[PDB]
């Protein structure tokens, strides 16, 4: 027998197992005893009839298999099965220490109360209760025997309504207030009203006693009315401060809540002066920084100077703010002072280090740390590394991921450097980037920006105007080179193409044979629909990589509105730095820099922005 024979029997046993030919599976499994991935086939057999599986069998799977990611999911999973069974004496014997999952922990503490360890159940119920996030259904039987025990503190109860309202969980607020501790039963209708309809907030304030609870409830509802109508909220602040005997620091916070809502170029000149007053009076670095960003995207050189200076000493240390202080200093004629700041920034890594070298006309120097010439045995020789080798062979990238996480996680910065290089050398490109992140090996440039899928980006950007490096830069940022990633909200694959976008792109460009979203997990299909959407977005924004990158992430239209606000008034960097969306702002900064490292590795000059990008006005 041999590893190659073992791979055909694995593929063949998975076919029969998926088609349910259990007689063939039965026959075939004991032979696969020595294949790296046999724990997975055992895990599959066990989870296949879990409802009538004995604790002995599950306990021995877990016991022999400590480094294996699905063994841990089985603990938390069999705990809930013993809970379904109502075997509370079996659950504690199986899982003596709390499990990792929230459903599992709820069940584990309800088991403690059923086996007489009550004060342990209440240490668990209290810590599962202090949260405005809705908990598992499992947990509802814990919290009722707790509450019924008289051991539930009435403040622990009000604090969960305080946490639920802050978290936007207006539903948990209504159930919570719905069956309430008799000590607070007079404010229970007011709290349901406020959560339902926030505009009632002044009535809440002017009705209930002003305690710190009622003030925090009224503050969160207030934040909601400023979002519906900023003028309503602005004028409501004197009555609210009165009704609740609000201290000055409390009143400054109501002003910041409204100030945030008056940041457009559609607020009345009365609103603008009110706003800037509140902001000049604020202890909030974020509100002041949004304000600097407003001076920047409007070309206001005086507001920039004024507001930049109001930033806390700590904030002024940030690369962008260090760059816009040297920007203003250069206007005022203070050349040496300013070029000291741009030469120091040029010693660091990233967007502003590169913008600075470009701005004063010097060559940016890339610092690339050499990765070790030896990746010795122990790492490279284990059990877990053999499961990783196989999982990658079968393109099981997200499973390979979880196995690599455990493996790189407790080694020294040198072995994590060897592990990156090893993966780099077997062309496991997403595993190279992961070991780099994990081991924070930030100046190991080769292993962080590997030239992945070169011939396919080559091919699919040959009849297109978008440079190849800019295409690999988008993929690098989107998925960090994992073919099978799927975002929270549906974005799939190598270039993280939304389904709705894949549909419209295959229609505009008349692309053949793309029937379903799952095809977005194929490298070549994803690179074809994706480079097609990126060339579409590039050409309608005049071949400018600032506009095409923010357009691919947020869409065409949001970018078109941002071009409407600045209106020809500002420069490239100030257009980037003033994008009102944190994700898209961060996005353009990484795609522009990453594009410079792929150009460098492809042999061309790693300059951050083209002459037509740098000279245009925005
Ligand atoms: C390539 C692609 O599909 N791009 C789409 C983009 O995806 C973004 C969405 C984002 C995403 O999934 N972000 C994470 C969301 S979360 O924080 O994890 O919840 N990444 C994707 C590609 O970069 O979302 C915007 C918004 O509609 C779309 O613009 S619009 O259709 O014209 O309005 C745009 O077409």
């Amino acid at each position: 027998d041999s590893l190659d024979e073992q791979r055909s029997r694995y593929a063949q046993i998975k076919q029969a197992w998926d088609n349910r030919q259990m007689d063939v599976v039965e026959q075939m499994m004991p032979g696969l005893k020595d294949y790296p991935l046999y724990p997975y086939l055992e895990y599959r057999q066990i989870t296949d009839d879990l409802m009538n599986q004995p604790a002995v069998t599950v306990t021995n799977f877990v016991r022999a298999n400590p480094t294996l990611p699905p063994a841990r999911t089985l603990q938390s999973r069999f705990v809930n099965e013993l809970a379904r069974r109502e075997d509370w004496r079996g659950l504690l014997a199986f899982s003596p220490e709390k499990p990792g999952t929230t459903e599992a922990q709820c069940n584990y503490y309800y088991a403690k109360w059923n086996t007489g360890q009550s004060e342990e159940a209440w240490q668990g119920a209290k810590e599962l209760w202090l949260t405005g996030k809705s908990q598992p259904n499992a947990c509802d039987k814990l919290f009722s025997v707790w509450r019924a025990s008289g051991k539930q503190d009435p403040l622990a109860y009000l604090e969960r309504i305080r946490l639920a309202m802050k978290a936007g969980n207006t539903g948990l607020v209504t159930v919570l207030a719905g069956q309430m501790p008799a000590d607070y039963q007079t404010i229970a209708s007011a709290i349901i009203s406020l959560a339902n309809n926030p505009n009632t907030v002044l009535t809440f304030a002017r009705t209930t006693g002003a305690t710190d609870f009622t003030r925090q409830m009224a503050a969160v509802a207030f934040a909601s009315v400023a979002r519906q109508d900023a003028e309503n909220a602005r004028l409501m602040i004197p009555s609210l401060a009165q009704a609740q005997q609000l201290n000055e620091d409390q009143i400054q916070e109501l002003r910041d809540i409204v100030a945030w809502r008056l940041m457009g170029n559609d607020v009345t000149d009365e609103q603008a002066k009110w706003r800037d007053d509140a902001i000049m009076r604020s202890q909030s670095t974020s509100l002041i920084e949004r304000r600097v960003r407003m001076a920047l995207g409007t070309g206001d050189r005086r507001g920039l100077n004024t507001w930049l200076a109001r930033l806390p000493m700590e904030a002024k240390e940030k690369d962008e703010w260090r760059y816009w202080q040297a920007d203003l200093l250069l206007e005022r004629g203070r050349e040496a002072e300013a070029k000291e700041i741009l030469h120091q920034l040029m010693q660091q890594r990233g967007f502003y280090p590169m913008v600075a070298a470009q701005r004063i006309g010097e060559e940016y120097e890339l610092k690339i740390d050499k990765a070790p010439q030896n990746v010795d045995s122990a790492l490279t020789q284990g059990p877990e590394m053999a499961r990783v080798r196989e999982l990658m062979y079968w393109n099981l990238d997200n499973t390979a991921r979880s196995e690599w996480a455990n493996l790189v996680k407790s080694k020294s910065k040198t072995e994590q450097a060897q592990l990156a290089r090893y993966a780099f050398n077997n062309q496991w490109w997403d595993l190279s980037v992961q070991a780099t992140i994990a081991g924070k090996l930030w100046d190991h440039l080769e292993e962080r920006f590997p030239l992945a899928y070169n011939d396919l980006f080559k091919r699919y950007t040959s009849g297109k105007e978008i440079p190849q490096s800019y295409a690999m830069a988008i993929a690098r940022q989107e998925s960090a080179w994992n073919p099978k990633v799927k975002s929270p909200v549906g974005a799939s694959g190598l270039m993280q193409i939304m389904p709705g976008t894949a549909t419209h792109t295959v229609k505009m460009f008349s692309i053949p044979g793309y029937s379903s979203p799952g095809q977005l997990l194929d490298p070549e299909t994803n690179i074809n629909i994706g480079t097609s959407y990126l060339q579409y977005v590039y050409q309608q924004f005049g071949n400018n990589r600032i506009f095409s990158s923010a357009a691919y992430n947020a869409g065409l239209g949001r970018v078109r509105t941002w071009l409407g606000n600045s209106a020809g008034r500002i420069d490239a960097v100030a257009f980037v730095e003033s994008i009102p969306f944190s994700e898209t702002r961060g996005y353009v900064k990484n795609v522009l820099a990453y594009d410079a490292y792929y150009r460098y590795f492809m042999g061309d000059k790693p300059t951050l922005m083209s002459a037509t990008e740098w000279g245009r006005r925005y």
